[PDB]
């Protein structure tokens, strides 16, 4: 017998569970022998309101032909649209962008600006800095917000976010690293936001900390008792500062998974030699469709033999699962991992991915 690290079980309340299958299947299949969620942004997003399109909104690029995005955040439609440049001359958004792109007679060309979008490149002759963004009007058919995405698509200034883990449940505390790069200006920060943003909505603000001028550390526990249903979390960061006479402003995402501990594995030992059968308990909090999953491993060379997979459904309660390989003496196998799937979330819910000798078990 082997004693797993214990996993303290947290129940969740579960609508798509019931759905579930409640076929107690086995399955083996023949195998053979990311680790980072850094993320660079190369500019920034924002929501704005038709309020602050009448007055006007700053459009903050740092080298020429930015990329620029108006998405209407309602379905009505989008103003029509002026641009003042960094030299005041205004514009109709249009006359911002290339001669092929204001051409409606090139046919392969899109037509880029419309009443229900807006994108466009700006011209390199118009070159970079504080543009801003402005409604013609306001009428009572616009949309009330847009979405404006800027693309610094030349910029050498990017934002650098990370978290610590790809995977985290119940009770984690989060890190994040959130960094501003140059490769030939040294940035002075304090103008930073970050937040945790669940598949529902749900905010979980991060808690920010000053490392370097130009670098910060951001912490959360992580505490929703929803289920994700397969779907991901995201760390959004917003970050503005000023060098010289220019805007420096850049946006950033990226994705972590969450789980609710469900379900934790306890004990394994080998129950059988021919065929190779092994039993686990397991604590389940919830009723839900779980899965066990297992890898047979075999100078010298370490391969995985066989995978083997138990799914049941399970109410909350201690059970024993069993699970069996094909096959070997003892001495020169062993199992690659642990791992309990739970369906009802489409996680992983315990892990176990330390090699355990059958001497052990
Ligand atoms: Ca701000």
């Amino acid at each position: 017998g082997f004693t797993l690290p214990r996993q303290p079980t947290k129940a969740y309340e579960c609508e798509n569970c019931s759905q579930l299958s409640r076929e107690n299947l086995h399955d083996k299949w023949e195998i053979t022998n990311n680790i980072s969620n850094v993320r660079r942004s190369y500019g920034y997003k924002e929501r704005i309101s038709l309020e602050q399109l009448q007055r006007g909104v700053i459009i903050s690029t740092l080298a020429p032909g930015a990329v620029v995005r108006i998405t209407p955040l309602q379905n009505k439609s989008i103003p029509e649209l002026l641009i003042k440049t960094p030299k005041n001359q205004l514009l109709p958004l249009k006359e911002a962008s290339s001669l092929y792109n204001q051409d409606d007679e090139v046919g392969n060309n899109p037509l880029a600006i419309t009443k229900h979008q807006a994108m466009l490149q700006i011209k390199p002759e118009l070159g970079y800095g504080k543009f801003i963004l402005k409604s013609k009007d306001i009428t009572n058919k616009y949309a009330d917000a847009y979405m404006i995405s800027v693309l610094d698509k030349f910029s050498i200034t990017y934002l650098e976010v990370e978290t610590d883990s790809l995977h985290y449940q119940y009770g984690d505390k989060l890190k994040a690293t959130i960094s501003l790069h140059n490769d030939i200006t040294e940035y002075d920060v304090n103008d930073v936001d970050a937040r945790l943003v669940g598949p529902k909505g749900q905010v979980i603000s991060l808690n920010l900390t000053k490392l370097k001028s130009n670098v910060f550390e951001g912490t959360a526990t992580l505490d929703s008792e929803l289920n994700d249903r397969g779907e991901n979390w995201y760390l959004e960061t917003d970050v503005q500062t000023e060098y010289g006479q220019e805007i420096i402003r850049r946006s950033g995402h990226t994705a972590f998974s969450y789980s609710i501990p469900s379900a934790s594995l306890m004990n394994v030992k080998k129950l059988s030699s021919k065929p190779l059968t092994f039993v686990v308990t397991v604590d389940v909090a919830t009723a839900s469709r779980y899965a066990l999953q297992s890898v047979l491993f075999q100078k010298g060379e370490a391969r995985p033999i066989q995978t083997s997979q138990r799914a049941q459904w399970l109410e909350p309660g201690k059970h024993v699962l069993q699970f069996t390989f094909d096959n070997l003496s003892d001495d020169n196998l062993y199992l690659g991992y642990l791992r309990l799937i739970d369906y009802g979330q489409l996680k992983t819910v315990y892990q176990y991915n330390q090699p355990v000798k059958l001497s052990q078990l």
